């Protein structure tokens, strides 16, 4: 049996086990051989499942059109996106904030644009992140160089700092406790918690940034699931654009999970220890290592910046938004302590004294739901499991009468 | 003014100047505010003119229609692609190669593949590649950290093995002078060469390859442009399954360059030194870094790999091969020596005694026709010219006439 004599990267060795959702997906089919008439509901992975609204679908179709014709056909684009697209966006999220066109570059979704920064930045930088977090972004890490191994004991890769997000500090780090590191990590409304930052706390989350001279990565893909006058962007920060940059997705705003479309911002005043711009290197690596986001997913992202776009995208949240409140109300009818939901689409529930990877075990044994253990978003986690709201009313209303059932002797 | 302490990457410093594409936009710009009026043809990037035939686009527009119905709305796919676009191109591209529908990956296209594939394979490695060749192989593993620095005499980044393609050597290389690395970027027909690799060179090839203990990553980006009766997969050489991967795209094949999709082969019998299969790497990188190529592209592709769908995109593609000979016959009258141009859709013109870059910057002052200097290929590429075949039919005689008088006295 042959063998190349290349060395498989080290970097790819240091990876504990697959990407969490994946391995989710095998257990659920493991469940289905067992219980093959199982009316199985997802609340695990947090996939849109709702129709794009049609002003949307229609201008993705009436470019597809275009492209056959000769005045409508267009090839590559920049790769940075469409100047009209990048503008819509600008105004839209960034209005007001001092963001120009230029320092937006669209992407085919914020899980690569992700990559491609880690890429950019190289393995050398070590970074923050938020623990529990979505698991990408620790990740990412490993696979560009940036941590020691797995310790198993912690839970923890080697040289990646983890800043504990619980209910004892309102899932916001105790800043005072966490050491510098070149890059923070920062999603708001936080996947998996729920927890939106405060103006206070990104206010304390930029100064400590400036103070380390570190780099904010902030996600903020949930951000219009926002109910509480909390910001939406970092840049509402002034001194964000001196450290911090964004990362957003329509994937959970108009159902582009399958379609693609994302952006990043990367503001002028953001630079690396030597004065040279961070907006240059990525322009760098979205030239050498991407050719853009899909002409037509393009398209529909444009379109849905217009009112009718807007008043689409804000029912379809409001609906997700509507299926959380369901969601908490079980739980916490239930007796549970439930977090999150507030302003996002996820449910953060207290299993304590279980493992998370149990409690999910035994939901999904017991009432054909599937959920996310804390745990596979580190080990800040631990003790809770995440409950996503996107599904069909419903399947939002069956799960529910199945978690009663379940769980109707436990509490008091 | 405030500035972070986080260090720049030095893998971005090594890199000599912005990516080639880029900058030549950028000479078109700056001609354009010259010569607010000029009348400007493009043919220095490759990128596609024609329309995309209906039956592809008819295909997604109805997937952006069904996207928008209960029943016909999709969120998330797998990252390697839809099965049935996996089992198409499988058996349309490599029936009876031994390629397995879970060998196939489908992206976003080759461009981002290449550099998803350089994450995988990580710093460590040593690269070769065709002198010249496409610049996203030897940029892509500058940022990685496979080389060391620009040479400037040399006209090199440290640690890469440019393998010498002359007209001379019919653009193949001497392999017994090549050095050994990880990883061998072969890309045929070669761009900007137009070479194709025969049977026997590629044979070569893989000998060479399995020998050394190397991974051919072999992109057959332009294969669908063949006339010669050479190899379209590195998988039709007996035992490439264990030495080699393969990289493609719709870009050329279906004029996908602003729709977005392609895909790369790793066969099962590819495995790193301590037996790890490549392929298996591939696909964590591939579920960590990426979340599948647009459902709308995805059904485009689709609509490719049927009998409709290959008539259409053979006719456009013998549209562009007779673009393609229009600009041959003009420079070979106006006594260029002119390579390539049989087996793809570029012709790379010899222009002896002068800088790629001044014939470049002359040719688009005086004619208003952007074309792509040599040198942006590497150092091979010195004293070439690359022009690019995709063009209306007007704008192709248009360009050559243009040159004829610019250079016929
Ligand atoms: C905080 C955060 N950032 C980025 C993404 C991915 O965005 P896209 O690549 O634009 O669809 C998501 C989507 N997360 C889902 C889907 C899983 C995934 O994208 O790996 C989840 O955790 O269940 C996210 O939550
Ligand atoms: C040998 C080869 N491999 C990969 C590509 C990238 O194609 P896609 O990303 O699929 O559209 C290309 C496309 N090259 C163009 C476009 C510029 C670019 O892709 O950077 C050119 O050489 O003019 C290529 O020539």
């Amino acid at each position: 049996e042959y063998k190349t004599k290349v060395s498989r990267n080290s970097n790819m060795s240091k990876l504990q086990a697959g990407y969490l959702f994946p391995e989710i997906a095998r257990r659920r089919s493991a469940h289905l051989l067992k219980y093959p008439d199982a009316q199985v509901i997802s609340l695990g992975i947090g996939d849109t499942t709702e129709p794009i609204p049609e002003v949307i679908t229609s201008a993705m179709a009436k470019k597809a059109h275009e492209l056959s014709t000769i005045e409508g056909y267009s090839g590559y684009g920049a790769e940075q996106g469409a100047k009209p697209l990048r503008a819509a966006i600008a105004k839209t999220f960034y209005g007001g904030l001092g963001i120009g066109d230029d320092d937006v570059f669209v992407s085919d979704g914020a899980k690569c644009d992700i990559s491609r920064l880690q890429v950019m930045f190289g393995s050398n930088v070590t970074i923050a992140v938020q623990d529990p977090s979505y698991p990408a972004y620790v990740d990412s890490s490993v696979i560009m160089g940036q941590t020691g191994q797995f310790n198993t004991d912690v839970q923890k890769y080697g040289n990646i700092e983890y800043m504990r997000c619980t209910p004892e500090n309102g899932f916001f780090p105790d800043l005072s406790t966490v050491g510098r590191t070149d890059i923070i990590f920062f999603c708001s409304p936080n996947n998996p918690t729920g927890a939106a930052a405060t103006r206070e706390q990104l206010t304390q989350l930029v100064e400590f940034a400036k103070k380390n001279g570190s780099i904010i990565v902030y996600d903020s893909a949930y951000a219009m699931y926002m109910s509480d006058d909390n910001p939406r962007s970092i840049f509402e920060i002034p001194g964000a654009e001196e450290v911090a940059m964004e990362t957003a997705s329509f994937s959970q705003y108009a159902g582009f999970t399958g379609v693609r479309l994302g952006w990043t911002v990367i503001p002028k005043k953001l630079l690396y220890s030597d004065g040279f711009p961070v907006a240059k290197d990525f322009n760098r690596i979205i030239c050498t290592c991407f050719n853009g986001a899909s002409n037509i997913s393009q398209a529909g992202a444009l379109a849905c910046l217009t009112p009718e776009g807007l008043e689409a995208m804000h029912k379809v949240i409001g609906f997700y938004k509507e299926n959380t409140n369901i969601i908490i109300d079980t739980f916490t009818s239930l007796g549970y302590d439930v977090y999150g939901g507030k302003n996002a689409p996820y449910v953060w529930v207290h299993f304590p004294n279980q493992s998370s990877w149990d409690v999910f075990a035994e939901i999904l044994e017991k009432t054909h739901v599937v959920t996310t253990p804390g745990s596979g978003f580190g080990p800040g986690g631990e003790g809770f499991v995440r409950v996503s709201a996107f599904g069909h009313r419903e399947n939002i209303l069956e799960a529910c009468r199945r978690f009663k059932q379940l769980y109707k002797h436990h509490h008091h």
